[PDB]
């Protein structure tokens, strides 16, 4: 491990900020009266008569769901495009496109003068997210020394949570603007894109992609540079071995369903789905809706998005320290147990305080204990399914289908991000605390799934990952002998 490989992965992980900024900023902007009046005067015309509501709760009308989904549709579709680009031209090439498309969408939003620029900036933001999220995890996983691959991979997620936090702070400040606050909120999304774009000019590409697309001596020089050694023959042989197999495959989507890829295929699909049916993107807004409904500051709701975002970042550090010293399984099991227990605690706490005879017992101290319970649940997510949701699919895919496997990860995730968060929109807004129990069972299901089916992937060089599957009960019947590289 060199100072060069470290700085390279830090600079590449900054692509998480794009997704993170957008996740953090859109809740505040949508509550801004000046922004609603411009683009959705029908929402404003009933926010005017609500006072105790949250505006994004009325994005339940058919045309409003269209506008919301368009970003996830664009990202879902970009991510497949980026599978092809990333393999054909290299990982740093999809990262460039991700930033540049995100930049273009940011200025379109910040300078929108009607609802068609907003759509167009929203389509573009999602293209940015499909490319950034499809290729940055691949880049990190392949560039990092195997010893610390998980730590340097999670920096992508660390960046996502920094994006979430920073956006929430921005919204808090621009919300106290006489005019154009929403333009600042959307417009500052352009700083991370410029950073990502400029960065992509300076990053090297992975020797894995370099060797796979013909640049041989260039691949070994880059391996010797990031590893800092001259005797890279050993792991360069793993690369030679894998490119030998991978260069027999063109159109990885043709062979994706072959038996030797079944483990990676299953997990590239279930891990994104599970990450969302956790309910993280429903539960993260229970407290601000609740706070606003029951009186309490408009500020108070935004203040609790900051507190959660401070907890959501920072918790990330736990996964970063633990993931390579003790593994992925530990974080998956502990994180799920913790998340399971907070969901039962908060579901029943609400169900008690506001349910015996009648309904309606507003309380400050009761509101803070629900936020503490959610924060511990968000912490358990933040060092399990959060980061592990962008680490594990990237590190279980043989070279020829790695980019395609990351695209399955992004597309399934965006599809379910939108689907779960829109389906649960009504219950979240009408304070149906039964959702915490439902999300409890899913966390139970997914924790059991993980326990039995996911082998430990820590410490293994990326191209040797088939030995791990072969040494797992159950999955071992899928992996042919010729798929085990380096031992
Ligand atoms: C109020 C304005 C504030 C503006 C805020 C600007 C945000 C800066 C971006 C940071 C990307 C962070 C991602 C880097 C994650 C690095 C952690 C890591 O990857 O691990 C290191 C490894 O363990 C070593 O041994
Ligand atoms: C490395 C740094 C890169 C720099 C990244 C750029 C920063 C983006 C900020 C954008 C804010 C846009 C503010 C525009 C607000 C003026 C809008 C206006 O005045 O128009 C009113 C409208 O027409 C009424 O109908
Ligand atoms: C080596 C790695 C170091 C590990 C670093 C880990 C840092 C994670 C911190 C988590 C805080 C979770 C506790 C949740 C805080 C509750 C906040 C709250 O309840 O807010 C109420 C507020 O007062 C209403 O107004
Ligand atoms: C080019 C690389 C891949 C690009 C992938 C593109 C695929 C997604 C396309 C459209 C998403 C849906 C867009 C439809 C948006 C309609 C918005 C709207 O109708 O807003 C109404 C407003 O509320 C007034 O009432
Ligand atoms: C990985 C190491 C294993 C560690 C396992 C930890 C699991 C914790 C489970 C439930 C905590 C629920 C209790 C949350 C404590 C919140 C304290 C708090 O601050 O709430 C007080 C409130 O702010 C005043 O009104
Ligand atoms: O930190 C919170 C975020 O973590 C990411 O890993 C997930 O993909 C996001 O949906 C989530 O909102």
């Amino acid at each position: 491990v060199t100072a060069f490989v470290i700085m390279t992965c830090i600079v590449a992980a900054m692509g998480g900020l794009l997704f993170g900024y957008d996740l953090g900023i859109s809740g505040g902007v949508t509550s801004m009266e000046e922004f609603l009046t411009k683009f959705f005067p029908q929402v404003e015309s009933q926010m005017k008569k609500a006072k105790h509501d949250t505006a994004y709760c009325k994005f339940d009308n058919q045309m409003l769901q269209l506008f919301t989904s368009s970003l996830y549709l664009a990202a879902l579709v970009a991510s497949f495009m980026a599978s092809v680009i990333t393999r054909k031209h290299g990982r740093k090439v999809s990262m460039f496109i991700g930033g540049l498309a995100f930049l273009i969408g940011a200025l379109f939003n910040a300078f929108a003068v009607n609802v068609s620029m907003l759509i167009i900036g929203r389509l573009l933001l999602g293209v940015g997210v499909g490319f950034a999220n499809q290729s940055t995890p691949v880049y990190l996983s392949e560039m990092a020394p195997a010893k610390i691959r998980g730590a340097l991979n999670i920096g992508f997620q660390m960046a996502i949570t920094i994006g979430i936090l920073v956006a929430n702070l921005i919204n808090y400040g621009t919300s106290k603007m006489a005019q154009h606050g929403w333009r600042v909120s959307l417009g500052l999304a352009a700083v991370p894109a410029v950073v990502m774009v400029i960065g992509s000019f300076i990053l090297p590409d992975t020797p894995n992609s370099m060797l796979e697309r013909g640049k041989n001596e260039e691949a070994k020089q880059m391996l010797k540079k990031i590893r800092g050694a001259d005797n890279v023959d050993h792991e360069f042989q793993d690369l030679i071995d894998a490119v030998e197999a991978a260069k027999k495959v063109e159109n990885p989507w043709k062979n994706i369903m072959e038996s030797k890829y079944r483990p990676a295929l299953i997990f590239c699909s279930a891990i994104p789905f599970f990450q969302q049916i956790t309910g993280i993107n429903v539960i993260m807004f229970y407290a601000p809706v609740l706070f606003k409904t029951l009186g309490f500051g408009d500020d108070a709701a935004l203040m609790s998005a900051v507190i959660t975002g401070v907890v959501n970042m920072l918790s990330t550090f736990v996964s970063i320290y633990a993931v390579d010293r003790y593994g992925r399984r530990l974080l998956f099991l502990e994180g799920g147990i913790q998340m399971f227990i907070c969901q039962l605690l908060v579901g029943s706490f609400i169900g008690a305080r506001f349910g015996t005879s009648g309904t309606g017992t507003l309380t400050p101290a009761t509101a803070d204990w629900i936020l503490a319970f959610i924060c511990v649940y968000v912490a358990g997510f933040a060092w399990s399914w959060g980061p592990l949701g962008w680490l594990v699919p990237s590190e279980i895919c043989p070279l020829e289908i790695r980019p395609a496997g990351q695209a399955i990860n992004v597309s399934v995730n965006m599809f379910f991000t939108f689907l779960i968060g829109q389906f649960f929109l009504t219950m979240l807004c009408h304070m149906k605390f039964g959702l915490f129990y439902f999300f409890a069972s899913m966390v139970a299901i997914m924790t059991v799934f993980i326990y039995f089916l996911l082998p430990e992937t820590k410490g293994v060089p990326i191209e040797e990952m088939g030995r791990v599957w072969k040494q797992h009960w159950f999955w071992k019947k899928y992996i042919p002998e010729d798929a085990i590289i380096g031992g």
